[PDB]
């Protein structure tokens, strides 16, 4: 109904901010499986910016918390894989820290 369609544009609005930064390059699609094997033995629960957005668009988030547990699990699994020397690490940090507060608007 009405709230859930609220919620999927308010999502989709916090996608768009997400993807326009500069630290979300590691984060725009899913760790190709081909090139990256190894990933998957670690990271159990993937996700990535354009997987999030077509979950929202297609009606799979039905409240704000499932969305926000999704987010929150991609900047932890960036920060379990990697080291924390990392320019990845440095990007999880930089982009959570811009995108927390548009999150908790929602």
């Amino acid at each position: 109904g009405h709230k859930e369609v609220q919620l999927k544009d308010q999502i989709l609005g916090v996608l768009d901010y997400l993807e326009k930064q500069q630290s979300a390059w590691p984060f725009l699609k899913p760790v190709s499986l081909s090139e990256a094997p190894d990933y998957y033995d670690i990271i159990k629960e993937p996700t990535d910016i354009l997987t999030m957005r077509r979950k929202a668009r297609h009606g799979d988030y039905k409240t704000k918390e499932d969305f926000g547990i999704e987010l929150k699990r991609m900047f932890d699994n960036c920060r379990l894989y990697n080291a924390p020397t990392t320019i990845y690490f440095k990007y999880a940090n930089e982009l959570q820290t811009l995108i927390w507060p548009k999150y908790e608007a929602i």
